[PDB]
């Protein structure tokens, strides 16, 4: 006739995702990206990272060389996988505070090991146990050096041995705590006093103790694993009288980004950086739920099973109609555009500069986001097989107020990031439909639905000339001023 | 007259609340919620929560049997509650690692204990002290047994105690510390001893040590308290040549909720899911201000004071005029509406569509924070009365840290959401406001106080559909425009 | 003309700061804030805190009596310095939990030590050390006593000190371990023996340990170091056989905002509440990158080098455009304003109550974020020169935690306050654009790049009178109709 409709909207998905946000819980939004990582691949990636499969072998045990863990000699590791199949085969020990020593050599990162000629004079080396059987004949850990006595007599030592190289020296050994006197005499001719190593800085002093214990692998004695750490310039002493298990050597302290995992999966050949005890996970997304432990580049671990962030707006499902009143399912081209209905049929065409704004700024979120990873090495234990106390109960705390204060930060991320995605194209759609208004001046009115009627008549031209912002409003001005107001 | 005034606006009330913002400290708003828990009622509730009241018993006295805590024995609690005014009138003991055992046991939850048939043979048992009576005869602990000589011997015990079960055994046990020498030849004819009590895990070593200590309730001599956890399959063993104070069975060790709290408040019947050593309190609020130290379902604690939610918009109180210069005191129906001036005289009427939306989008924030609580049950220590050095500064360091970060996302999350509320309520009056304009397209000319002139004769049954909606601007068209549009 | 071109627009400057926003991190604006802050003095403010230099004493040094320390004794401090270039001229000593005891000194803020009468009757008392030169002469830790022996016997002191008054007390004593049987028979006269300290409540028990050890400064032995803390109402039991190193009275322990800080800048004349190991810093800012070690009103440590507070609005460079297509550079009047073209000229005129408006909420902002630290006193060690534990890799976590949660915080706080700052100065010009809307009514019409076209004569006098607010459209109103529609 003598005018036109020019109706502005967006595009509706079939189906949209539920998302939260400040005013509401649940809306429905046309697209949504999962930002909480909740599966893993099954199996721990051997790359970038040196994975060390500890098959049947403990970290302490591949430190001490039982025979089972004579792969292990003078291995290095970014990350040291410990199975739950693992086992001691070999004399009965104990690591009085275990955890210490496991982070140490953890976060050590190598199981190098120099060999030194210690001044082992008037005692016998090489003591052996039936409890370790290393090819078919008896055998002690390969690390270790269990003095005895020699010709029934073991003299009291009085070791020492400079640091002079540039490196700190990391000396692993115990005392033996026989089952009876019987032992004692036979192993050391002499009852105990005490063992004591030092160096300038700090002295250990330990004491045996003879006595029965429950027996593991036939064997009611124990072996109670120290350690010391020798600075460059610094002299280890060792003052022992008997129930000495020697150092054979020194390993190497090193700082690094290694560490040391408990997990049953698999190692296969990938490429991920980021390892849990499920196996190795992408770090596209800024959270995970699959493990609070982890290692490498990894996401941070939150509560929630799933959190959506809205790379869309909201679904609004299913003459012609703009966005106030519905989002248009029939458009497929981009999120944003113009139908219109004319003397020359209906059409439809889409707004690709609003689209690809929207699209950028949702695209800046996501690089503020996605790509963004947390990369740590060596962190607190975070599950216990054992109960102790009160450093537990500090670990465990520690973990729960880190962990709910990251999850209320995704929380409260997501929900604030959805709000703004929403109004950002709310925004967008209104920014192209002022923008419609400024440019049609007074030939066209808001008629409250999302569009505008037109009161000249606007061809396809027209329509297309409006639409990629190069239409004239001087040229309709008479005709649709003429056709608003009754001249 | 020929032309009519709309002015849209909404309530305002004489006394309003002071709230914080992101760009104001102290904008006043109609209406706001605190969301801070600052009283309490100073009782503690007895329910849904079991609670066991520690009367004159600690719970470490509760567990090892003390004469004022027989109505302890074998019970249950979700939450023991520990009273300043408790002490010991027993044998006085010592714990060498207090706050693990009592934390061990606050979170194991039970006094269960079984009466094992520990084989003490060429031993006396149940033996007694001055300082702990039962029904005025002299006693001892109920759940340890005090052994000492028979016809002058103390032969070395070596007793064994297998895990058979599913479930771990908690075995507590101690060391007498005589005062002199010859206590200890009269009650154990030793000169001194050692005491091993071993599994397959681990093993502690003890020994006696003879001297004297200030005389509490006249006992110059001391009890040291060791306890001992037995995994299902492993095996308790206990070598003692004297000094031992020796277990009477197992406590069972339960993973599960409950805990220990130190408080004086009574205990009455009332129903609290969050309680406080000040006594229950509401867990409605998302914040607290009452103490440190919570348990069960509660709000998470701030070092706010007060911290007020706005629950409505901001409070302007002050011809008609709108939203723009002031708000409407006289406007008691809804939060949003209008007030009119025509020839029949001039009126007011709320706005309700408006007014739900606003409150629905208020109730939706409230679900969001009000009665989501956090379930809290077993926590490290955060009140000490001892000082102890890098433990109880890493503890102390940990929940300033935490309530430092809790009270940084309380503030950012009030801020955050009175903004929100006063943006959102200012949308919803903008909102009301196109939707007028757009309703009366040509008909009408927004005034700059918020009301609109409409240019029309309009006498109460147009401004009843404005209110409405579905206002017919094209009958009213030509008029409005004569008197707009002509000259 | 018959009508005139009234353009409404903001400042812009040659060349603006890089800030970051919630969906652009590489937003420029007209101006900026630090709020890292990212360099120290270089030295430590003595004022207003009370700042003992270490010089070559470490705290424990200064505690025991090293005869290098003498000028601390009894000194009080709210800030304790050690320096990396300490070292000890006195006897080698260990303390089996040095960080315990250094944050219980640390803590209580003071060295006043008050000598008791203890009854150390059958022994010598003052032992001395060739280690150990005071005044030319052999000497020992001037807080502890070196009993020996007298006249070849060690009776088993068995030493009573009630503690009478209303304070904690502390007891600082410790444990001789010779080098060799000789020297324990030398000095003590009779083999092996422990010491036990204990109290109502609690109790210590220690063995001498006798054997050879690394020579520090030519010593073999060792002493190591124990303390006890004495209620008031308890009584302190001192029973030792030998190898006592005798306490010679107490340490007074205060609840208050004393700590210690490892460091190596000098000591400065001047007035800072925040001290850091690099010297003491500015407390204006919300974060710094100094240090994570702090003492007073510091600021939060976070790991990002800079982080900017956008003070202002876009700078968006470049007849009249207005605020839709570019930015006025040669606006210096104000921040929001208007430009027109009439029958007399162009011109230009900032509007001061818009730009007001909008400095007040920026100021509001700052004032939440700038003059607002948070003061901490004594806090966990946060680097260490050996490695522990479980109890280090637990304090790394719980600092590590933190850093990264108050990174987080400064990282979304600057982005939700720049991208609201720009959000509010884009608000700002849109109110004063949609003021000038409503006073022009249907005088004016948006020509869609910032401007208004008024389509009446108006003159400097009628530009003025729209933008202080006193333009009435009425008077205006039928020339600017016949001109605006036919
Ligand atoms: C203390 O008791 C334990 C167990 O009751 C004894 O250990 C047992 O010794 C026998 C010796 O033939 C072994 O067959 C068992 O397997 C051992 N069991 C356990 C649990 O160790 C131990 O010998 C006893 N000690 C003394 C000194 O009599
Ligand atoms: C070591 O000295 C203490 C002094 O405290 C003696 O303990 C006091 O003994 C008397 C009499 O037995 C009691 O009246 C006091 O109450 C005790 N003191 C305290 C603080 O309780 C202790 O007897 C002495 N030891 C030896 C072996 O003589
Ligand atoms: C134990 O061995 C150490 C190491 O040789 C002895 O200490 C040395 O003693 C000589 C004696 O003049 C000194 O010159 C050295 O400087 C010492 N070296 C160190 C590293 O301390 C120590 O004397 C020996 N002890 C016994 C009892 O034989
Ligand atoms: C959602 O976005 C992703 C990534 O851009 C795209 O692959 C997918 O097809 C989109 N889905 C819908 C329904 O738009
Ligand atoms: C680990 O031990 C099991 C038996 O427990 C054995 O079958 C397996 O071959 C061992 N694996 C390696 C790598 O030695
Ligand atoms: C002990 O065994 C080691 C194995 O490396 C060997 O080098 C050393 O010579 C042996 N010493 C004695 C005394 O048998
Ligand atoms: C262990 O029991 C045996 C039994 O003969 C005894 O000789 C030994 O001294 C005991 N050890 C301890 C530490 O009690
Ligand atoms: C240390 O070695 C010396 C060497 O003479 C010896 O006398 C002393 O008994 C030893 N001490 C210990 C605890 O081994
Ligand atoms: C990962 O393993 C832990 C082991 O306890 C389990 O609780 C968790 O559900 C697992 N997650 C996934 C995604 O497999
Ligand atoms: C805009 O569209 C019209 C009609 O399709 C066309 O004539 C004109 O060249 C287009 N201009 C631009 C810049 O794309
Ligand atoms: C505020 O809201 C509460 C309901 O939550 C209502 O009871 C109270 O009357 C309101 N007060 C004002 C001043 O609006
Ligand atoms: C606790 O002590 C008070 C002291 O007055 C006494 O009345 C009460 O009976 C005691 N209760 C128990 C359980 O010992
Ligand atoms: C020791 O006392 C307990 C009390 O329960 C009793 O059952 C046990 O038979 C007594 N044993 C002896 C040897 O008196
Ligand atoms: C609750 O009790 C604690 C006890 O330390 C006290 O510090 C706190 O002020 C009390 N709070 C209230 C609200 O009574
Ligand atoms: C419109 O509002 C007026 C208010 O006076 C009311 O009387 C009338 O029933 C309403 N009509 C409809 C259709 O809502
Ligand atoms: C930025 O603001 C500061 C005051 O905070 C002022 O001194 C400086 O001149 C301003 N710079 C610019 C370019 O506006
Ligand atoms: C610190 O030690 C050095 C090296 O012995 C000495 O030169 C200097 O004078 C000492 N300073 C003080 C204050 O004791
Ligand atoms: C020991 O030295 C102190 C000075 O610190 C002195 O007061 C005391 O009288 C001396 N005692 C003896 C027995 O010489
Ligand atoms: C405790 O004091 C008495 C008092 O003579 C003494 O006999 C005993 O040996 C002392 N014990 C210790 C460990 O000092
Ligand atoms: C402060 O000192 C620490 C430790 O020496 C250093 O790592 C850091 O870079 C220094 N910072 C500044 C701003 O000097
Ligand atoms: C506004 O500006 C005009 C300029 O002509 C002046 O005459 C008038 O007095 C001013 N009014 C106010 C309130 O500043």
């Amino acid at each position: 006739n003598s005018t036109a409709t020019l109706c502005l909207g967006h595009h509706a998905v079939p189906n949209g995702t539920i998302v939260k946000t400040i005013t509401n819980d649940q809306i429905e939004v046309t697209n949504a990206t999962e930002l909480v990582q909740s599966s893993s691949t099954g199996e721990i990636c051997d790359s970038p990272h040196q994975i060390l499969d500890g098959k049947n072998c403990t970290l302490i045990d591949a430190l001490l060389g039982d025979p089972q863990c004579d792969g292990f000699q003078n291995k290095k590791w970014d990350l040291f996988v410990e199975r739950s199949k693992a086992y001691s085969n070999c004399f009965p020990y104990d690591v009085p505070d275990y955890a210490s020593l496991r982070s140490l050599v953890a976060s050590s990162g190598t199981l190098e090991f120099n060999n030194e000629s210690f001044n082992w004079t008037g005692v016998t080396q090489n003591g052996t146990s039936s409890a370790c059987i290393r090819r078919s004949k008896n055998s002690f850990f390969s690390r270790l050096n269990w003095l005895t006595h020699l010709n029934f007599k073991y003299p009291a030592l009085n070791v020492t041995m400079p640091n002079n190289e540039q490196f700190d020296k990391l000396y692993i050994w115990g005392v033996h705590h026989p089952g009876t006197d019987k032992d004692q005499i036979f192993l050391y001719a002499q009852a105990s006093g005490r063992i004591t190593v030092s160096t300038k800085r700090s002295q250990q002093t330990v004491s045996p103790n003879i006595g029965s214990r429950p027996r593991v692998r036939n064997i009611p004695s124990r072996i109670s694993i120290y350690w010391t750490i020798v600075k460059p310039g610094d002299i280890l002493l060792i003052n022992s009288t008997g129930n000495l298990i020697a150092p054979r050597g020194y390993f190497k302290i090193r700082s690094g980004k290694s560490s040391i995992m408990r997990s049953d999966a698999p190692i296969g050949k990938c490429n991920s950086e980021c390892i849990t005890p499920n196996g190795s996970i992408p770090n596209d997304k800024p959270f995970q739920n699959v493990n609070r432990i982890t290692y490498g580049a990894c996401p941070r671990y939150v509560k929630q099973n799933t959190l959506k962030l809205a790379t869309g707006m909201r679904n609004v499902p299913e003459a012609i109609a703009g966005f106030i009143e519905n989002g248009w399912e029939g458009m497929v081209d981009g999120w944003y555009g113009f139908r219109h209905q004319n003397s020359e049929g209906r059409g439809q065409a889409a707004d690709l500069k609003s689209t690809q704004a929207a699209i950028d700024q949702i695209n800046g979120k996501l690089n503020r986001l996605i790509g963004k990873t947390n990369e740590k090495f060596h962190q607190i234990e975070k599950e216990f097989s054992e109960v102790e106390g009160r450093i537990q109960d500090l670990e465990k705390y520690v973990e729960d107020t880190k962990i709910d204060l990251w999850s209320y930060n995704a929380e409260l991320l997501v929900a604030l990031e959805n709000q703004h995605t929403i109004d950002l194209t709310d925004s967008e759609m209104n920014k192209l439909f002022e923008k419609t208004k400024k440019q049609l001046r007074e030939n066209a009115e808001d008629m409250g639905n999302g569009c505008f009627k037109i009161y000249h008549k606007c061809d396809n031209a027209c329509i297309g000339s409006i639409r990629n912002g190069t239409y004239d409003h001087d040229v309709y001005r008479d005709e649709a001023l003429n056709n608003r107001f009754q001249i």
